Protein backbone atom coordinates (compact mmCIF):
# COMPACT_ATOMS: atom_id res chain seq x y z
CA UNK A 1 0.00 0.00 0.00
CA UNK A 2 0.99 3.62 -0.58
CA UNK A 3 -0.86 6.92 -0.17
CA UNK A 4 1.05 9.92 -1.55
CA UNK A 5 0.49 13.63 -0.95
CA UNK A 6 1.65 15.30 -4.17
CA UNK A 7 1.22 18.93 -3.07
CA UNK A 8 2.26 20.48 0.24
CA UNK A 9 -1.26 21.83 0.84
CA UNK A 10 -2.79 18.40 0.25
CA UNK A 11 -4.90 19.51 -2.70
CA UNK A 12 -3.75 16.44 -4.60
CA UNK A 13 -3.45 13.08 -2.82
CA UNK A 14 -2.71 9.89 -4.76
CA UNK A 15 -3.47 6.43 -3.39
CA UNK A 16 -1.78 3.64 -5.33
CA UNK A 17 -4.04 0.66 -6.04
CA UNK A 18 -1.52 -1.23 -8.20
CA UNK A 19 2.19 -0.41 -8.55
CA UNK A 20 3.48 -0.12 -12.11
CA UNK A 21 6.54 -1.27 -14.04
CA UNK A 22 9.96 -0.44 -12.55
CA UNK A 23 12.26 1.77 -14.58
CA UNK A 24 12.76 5.43 -15.44
CA UNK A 25 11.79 4.45 -18.97
CA UNK A 26 8.39 3.60 -17.48
CA UNK A 27 7.80 7.15 -16.29
CA UNK A 28 6.06 9.67 -18.58
CA UNK A 29 7.84 12.96 -19.27
CA UNK A 30 6.51 16.46 -19.99
CA UNK A 31 5.14 16.85 -23.51
CA UNK A 32 4.63 13.10 -23.89
CA UNK A 33 1.37 11.76 -25.26
CA UNK A 34 -0.17 9.70 -22.46
CA UNK A 35 -2.88 7.06 -22.77
CA UNK A 36 -5.09 6.16 -19.80
CA UNK A 37 -8.45 4.86 -18.70
CA UNK A 38 -10.29 6.70 -15.94
CA UNK A 39 -13.37 6.93 -13.77
CA UNK A 40 -14.40 10.23 -12.26
CA UNK A 41 -16.78 10.96 -9.42
CA UNK A 42 -17.71 13.90 -7.19
CA UNK A 43 -16.59 13.50 -3.58
CA UNK A 44 -19.66 15.43 -2.40
CA UNK A 45 -22.17 12.90 -3.78
CA UNK A 46 -19.78 10.00 -4.30
CA UNK A 47 -21.46 9.40 -7.67
CA UNK A 48 -19.50 8.68 -10.86
CA UNK A 49 -20.08 11.37 -13.50
CA UNK A 50 -17.88 10.09 -16.33
CA UNK A 51 -15.46 7.39 -17.45
CA UNK A 52 -13.46 6.39 -20.53
CA UNK A 53 -15.12 3.01 -20.03
CA UNK A 54 -18.56 4.39 -21.04
CA UNK A 55 -17.20 4.68 -24.57
CA UNK A 56 -14.43 2.10 -24.16
CA UNK A 57 -12.00 4.56 -25.69
CA UNK A 58 -8.79 5.20 -23.77
CA UNK A 59 -8.17 8.90 -23.09
CA UNK A 60 -5.06 10.51 -24.59
CA UNK A 61 -3.47 13.84 -23.69
CA UNK A 62 -0.11 15.56 -23.56
CA UNK A 63 1.50 15.77 -20.13
CA UNK A 64 1.89 19.18 -18.52
CA UNK A 65 0.73 21.32 -21.44
CA UNK A 66 -2.32 22.78 -19.70
CA UNK A 67 -4.54 20.31 -21.54
CA UNK A 68 -5.99 18.88 -18.32
CA UNK A 69 -6.89 20.16 -14.86
CA UNK A 70 -3.73 20.78 -12.85
CA UNK A 71 -4.45 17.89 -10.48
CA UNK A 72 -4.24 15.44 -13.39
CA UNK A 73 -0.88 16.68 -14.72
CA UNK A 74 0.49 16.42 -11.20
CA UNK A 75 -0.87 12.93 -10.59
CA UNK A 76 -0.01 11.37 -13.96
CA UNK A 77 3.51 12.81 -14.00
CA UNK A 78 4.10 10.76 -10.81
CA UNK A 79 2.77 7.47 -12.20
CA UNK A 80 4.58 4.50 -13.73
CA UNK A 81 3.34 2.53 -16.73
CA UNK A 82 0.51 0.14 -15.75
CA UNK A 83 0.01 1.83 -12.40
CA UNK A 84 -3.57 2.11 -11.12
CA UNK A 85 -4.34 4.87 -8.64
CA UNK A 86 -7.05 6.86 -6.95
CA UNK A 87 -6.47 10.60 -6.82
CA UNK A 88 -8.32 13.17 -4.70
CA UNK A 89 -8.28 16.59 -6.33
CA UNK A 90 -9.50 19.71 -4.51
CA UNK A 91 -11.17 22.54 -6.47
CA UNK A 92 -7.97 24.60 -6.55
CA UNK A 93 -6.35 21.93 -8.73
CA UNK A 94 -9.62 21.08 -10.42
CA UNK A 95 -12.22 23.40 -11.90
CA UNK A 96 -12.03 25.97 -9.10
CA UNK A 97 -14.99 28.27 -8.48
CA UNK A 98 -15.96 28.17 -12.15
CA UNK A 99 -16.83 24.49 -12.27
CA UNK A 100 -17.22 22.60 -15.55
CA UNK A 101 -20.38 22.43 -17.64
CA UNK A 102 -23.35 21.50 -15.47
CA UNK A 103 -21.75 18.23 -14.40
CA UNK A 104 -19.14 19.73 -12.04
CA UNK A 105 -20.21 22.53 -9.65
CA UNK A 106 -17.80 25.20 -8.48
CA UNK A 107 -15.73 24.37 -5.38
CA UNK A 108 -16.02 20.64 -6.05
CA UNK A 109 -13.55 18.05 -4.81
CA UNK A 110 -12.92 15.44 -7.50
CA UNK A 111 -12.05 11.75 -7.21
CA UNK A 112 -10.46 9.95 -10.16
CA UNK A 113 -9.25 6.38 -10.63
CA UNK A 114 -6.54 6.41 -13.28
CA UNK A 115 -4.78 3.59 -15.09
CA UNK A 116 -1.65 4.51 -17.07
CA UNK A 117 -1.73 2.25 -20.13
CA UNK A 118 1.20 3.81 -21.99
CA UNK A 119 2.86 6.95 -23.29
CA UNK A 120 5.26 7.99 -26.03
CA UNK A 121 7.73 10.80 -26.65
CA UNK A 122 7.13 13.01 -29.70
CA UNK A 123 9.35 14.64 -32.35
C1 LIG B 1 -13.79 21.24 -25.77
C2 LIG B 1 -13.59 20.00 -26.37
C3 LIG B 1 -14.03 18.83 -25.75
C4 LIG B 1 -12.86 18.01 -25.22
C5 LIG B 1 -13.36 16.65 -24.71
C6 LIG B 1 -12.66 15.49 -25.02
C7 LIG B 1 -11.40 15.54 -25.89
C8 LIG B 1 -13.17 14.14 -24.50
C9 LIG B 1 -12.53 13.87 -23.13
C10 LIG B 1 -12.64 12.39 -22.77
C11 LIG B 1 -13.18 14.76 -22.06
C12 LIG B 1 -14.56 14.21 -21.69
O1 LIG B 1 -15.48 14.31 -22.78
C13 LIG B 1 -16.64 13.53 -22.49
C14 LIG B 1 -15.11 14.90 -20.45
O2 LIG B 1 -14.23 14.61 -19.35
C15 LIG B 1 -14.79 15.05 -18.11
O3 LIG B 1 -16.06 14.43 -17.91
C16 LIG B 1 -13.86 14.63 -16.97
O4 LIG B 1 -14.08 13.60 -16.34
C17 LIG B 1 -12.63 15.47 -16.61
O5 LIG B 1 -12.68 16.24 -15.66
N1 LIG B 1 -11.50 15.37 -17.31
C18 LIG B 1 -11.39 14.43 -18.45
C19 LIG B 1 -10.19 13.51 -18.22
C20 LIG B 1 -8.94 14.33 -17.92
C21 LIG B 1 -9.16 15.22 -16.69
C22 LIG B 1 -10.33 16.17 -16.92
C23 LIG B 1 -9.97 17.18 -18.02
O6 LIG B 1 -8.98 17.89 -17.89
O7 LIG B 1 -10.74 17.29 -19.13
C24 LIG B 1 -10.16 18.21 -20.08
C25 LIG B 1 -10.46 19.68 -19.76
C26 LIG B 1 -11.90 20.18 -19.62
C27 LIG B 1 -9.39 20.55 -19.62
C28 LIG B 1 -9.56 22.04 -19.32
C29 LIG B 1 -8.57 22.80 -20.21
C30 LIG B 1 -8.57 24.29 -19.90
C31 LIG B 1 -8.28 24.50 -18.41
O8 LIG B 1 -8.23 25.91 -18.14
C32 LIG B 1 -9.36 23.82 -17.56
O9 LIG B 1 -9.10 24.06 -16.17
C33 LIG B 1 -9.62 25.34 -15.79
C34 LIG B 1 -9.27 22.32 -17.84
C35 LIG B 1 -10.64 17.90 -21.50
C36 LIG B 1 -10.15 16.51 -21.92
C37 LIG B 1 -10.19 18.98 -22.49
O10 LIG B 1 -8.76 19.08 -22.49
C38 LIG B 1 -10.66 18.69 -23.92
C39 LIG B 1 -12.19 18.72 -24.04
O11 LIG B 1 -12.88 19.28 -23.18
C40 LIG B 1 -14.97 16.57 -18.13
C41 LIG B 1 -15.63 17.04 -16.83
C42 LIG B 1 -15.84 16.97 -19.32
C43 LIG B 1 -15.22 16.41 -20.60
O12 LIG B 1 -16.08 16.75 -21.70
C44 LIG B 1 -15.99 18.16 -21.95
Amino acid sequence: FEKVELTADGGVIKTILKKGDEGEENIPKKGNEVTVHYVGKLESTGKVFDSSFDRNVPFKFHLEQGEVIKGWDICVSSMRKNEKCLVRIESMYGYGDEGCGESIPGNSVLLFEIELLSFRELE
